[PDB]
This record gives structure tokens, sequence and C-alpha cells, in this order.
């Protein structure tokens, strides 16, 4: 065969705090998810943040975790399959200490620190694979902190120029085959909140200069996939829980970046769906109807 790593990247899923704990839509997802992954197969699932409405967890006993993730995703395809977690604005409104610290108690749950790298070998090769979890949070601010809800400048300076440091230094110093970067903020979005200037400015260089070959983030409660003109990748995975049909900032993108969008009111949302290949990065974004609605490749640099 064709060695391959596949991953699923959802964002945003994170139920509600009112019984019965999750929504209409979170549970359509995690039976949707469940059904690629019984028929296709899932290495991990990445979390692109939000993960429990609308103020996070209060410690790592909190009964959320259960109410809103574990029982949630318990199908039994699902239920070995490891989870490799950031955390979102609501994450942060809330206690996220103690959702690293939960890493200790569940075995799929992996999230050791608000930032960090994992590295993959696809299996039966030596291509290998980095993707660098990020906390958008700490980097840019809380945008629940504010009426305006962007995130208009950090809580703590120094934690912020930290992560900053730790970013560009791995991205200059990564050799691996494929790098991706993730985060709950986006850079680019056409929807309701829209590029994240303190992204744009910051992190987008960066991904730029050391060839990173996407950008994965949710916040945005739809699904898109936009490029630019140097075949940087943006996944936009933000449909777990909510569907929000807006383009408020569609003109805020620069011309021919969007390539896909999907936010349909009446829909249940969806994921994207990722395989890495010695050739390519496919992504494929699927409906939680279980329909694929768009797929597009990024080719491997040497
Ligand atoms: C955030 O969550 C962490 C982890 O659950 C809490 O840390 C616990 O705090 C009390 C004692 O201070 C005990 O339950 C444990 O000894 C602590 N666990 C760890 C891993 O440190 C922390 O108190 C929470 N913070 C807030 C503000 O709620
Ligand atoms: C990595 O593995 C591939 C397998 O096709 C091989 O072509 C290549 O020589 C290897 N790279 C090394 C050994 O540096
Ligand atoms: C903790 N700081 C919050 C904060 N600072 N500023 C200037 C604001 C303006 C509008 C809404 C919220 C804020
Ligand atoms: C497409 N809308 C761009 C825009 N302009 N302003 C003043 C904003 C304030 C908050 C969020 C977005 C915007
Ligand atoms: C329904 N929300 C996403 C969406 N907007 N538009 C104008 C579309 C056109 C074709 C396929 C999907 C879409
Ligand atoms: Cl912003
Ligand atoms: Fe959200
Ligand atoms: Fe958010
Ligand atoms: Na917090």
């Amino acid at each position: 065969p064709t060695p391959i790593l596949r991953f699923v990247a959802v964002g945003d899923w994170g139920g509600v705090p009112n019984a019965p704990f999750h929504t209409a839509r979170e549970m359509a997802n995690a039976k949707a998810i469940a059904t690629t992954v019984k028929t296709l197969g899932a290495d991990f699932i990445l979390s692109l943040g939000d993960n429990f409405y609308f103020t996070g967890v209060h410690d790592a006993k909190d009964k959320r975790f259960q109410e809103t993730f574990e029982d949630v995703f318990s199908d039994p395809s699902l239920r070995n399959v490891p989870w490799h977690v950031l955390a979102g604005n609501h994450d942060h409104l809330g206690n996220v200490s103690a959702q690293i610290a939960y890493s200790k108690i569940s075995k799929r749950w992996n999230f050791p620190s608000p930032y960090y790298r994992l590295r993959f070998k696809i299996p039966r090769s030596n291509v290998s694979v980095a993707i660098f979890m990020l906390d958008t949070v700490t980097l840019c601010g809380n945008s629940d902190d504010f009426v305006s809800q962007q995130p208009e400048r950090p809580r703590n300076l120094a934690l912020a120029r930290t992560q900053l440091a730790w970013i560009k230094k791995q991205l200059a110093a990564a050799k691996e085959d494929y790098v991706l970067v993730a985060g709950h903020y986006p850079v680019w979005s056409i929807a309701e909140h829209g590029p994240t200037h303190c992204l744009v400015k910051q992190l987008l260089p960066l991904l730029t200069t050391h060839k990173v070959t996407a950008y994965l983030c949710g916040h945005d409660h739809n699904l898109q996939y936009l490029q630019d003109e140097n075949g940087l990748g943006f996944v936009l995975s933000g449909a777990g829980n909510f569907m929000d049909p807006s383009k408020k900032h569609l003109r805020k993108v620069p011309n021919g970046y969007l390539r896909f969008h999907f936010g349909a009111e009446n829909s249940l949302g969806g994921f994207a769906y990722v395989e890495i290949t010695p050739k390519e990065m496919s992504v494929t974004y699927i409906e939680a109807s279980g329909k694929s609605l768009f797929k597009t490749k990024l080719p491997r640099r040497a």
C-alpha cells in the first residue's frame, strides 16, 4: 500500500453547560466522525479549541469532561483514538490548567501544556510530520474579555512574547517533511470573526518564511479552505457544535484566497479529514450528514 497518516480535525464542539450538555450538532458530528474512523481510519483526532461552552471547566474533576466529551465521543470505533487538544477563548474564561491536568485522568486526552510540538512518522516510511499546537488566546488575548469579542491584547505580555519566540525558534529549526501549525483563532476567515490581526501580523510571516504546509484553526463556526498565492493552506474546521452562515468578513480576506466555504444555517456542521502520504497532504471536508463537501491536495515540498 501507500504509507499514510490520517487524522480528524474538529473545532468548537464543546456542547452546552445546561442539560443534556451537548447539542444535536455535537452528537451528529460525534456519530459522523465515528463513521469516518470506522470506514477510513484515524491515527488521532485534533481539537481546534472551544472544548467546553461557554466558560470551560473549573477543575480537572469537572463533570463536563464526561458529560460533554467522554460520553459524547463514545461510539465503538472512536473509543481508543487519541485526541490532541488546544484551547480556545471560551476554555480560557474557565480553567485551562484543568484541561491540561485532565491528560493524566483520561488516556485518550492529550494536552500537556498550552502550546507544544507533535512529531509523527508516516508508518512504513521515513517521511515525518510536525504539528505545532498553539495557544492563540495567551498569544493574542481572550476575545471574550472584550465587548468587541476580538482579541485586542494579551493578558500577559511575557507569556505572549515567550510563545512567539518559541514558534519562531521551532519553525526555523524544523526539519520535518511536513509542518502543520494549529491554533484556535484564524489567520484568514471570511466569516463572523474574520481574520485575527494578531496572527496576520505576527504568525503569518513565520508560516511563509519557514515553508509551513498549512495552518489549521476553528473559532469561526463553519468550514473553510483558503490558500494564498504561495500555496500556503488554511484549513478552518470550527463546525462541531454551531453553524454560522455569516460572510461579514469576506472583503477582509485578499481576493482569490477563499477556495471553499460551507456555512448553511440548517446544516448540522462537520469536520475535516486529513491524509498525509509521502507524496501529498489531502484535506477532505465532511458534513455531519456524512457527505464530502470539498477535497483538495497540498504537495510535499523537498
Ligand atoms: C484549575 O484546575 C486545577 C486542576 O484541577 C486546580 O488545581 C487543583 O487545585 C486544588 C488545590 O489547589 C486540588 O484540586 C489539586 O491539588 C490541584 N491540582 C493540580 C493539578 O494542581 C486549580 O485549583 C484550578 N484553579 C482554579 C482557579 O479553579
Ligand atoms: C528515505 O526513504 C526513502 C524511501 O523511498 C528513500 O528514497 C530515501 O533514500 C530515504 N532517505 C534517506 C535514507 O536519507
Ligand atoms: C480587561 N480589559 C478589558 C477591556 N479593556 N478595554 C479597553 C476594553 C474595551 C471594551 C471591552 C473590554 C475592554
Ligand atoms: C468586515 N468587517 C471589518 C471590521 N471593521 N470593523 C470596524 C470591525 C470591528 C470588529 C470586527 C470586524 C470589523
Ligand atoms: C451555504 N453556506 C455555504 C455556501 N454559500 N454559498 C454561496 C455556497 C455556494 C455553494 C455551496 C455552498 C455555499
Ligand atoms: Cl482581530
Ligand atoms: Fe467557538
Ligand atoms: Fe472561539
Ligand atoms: Na482561564
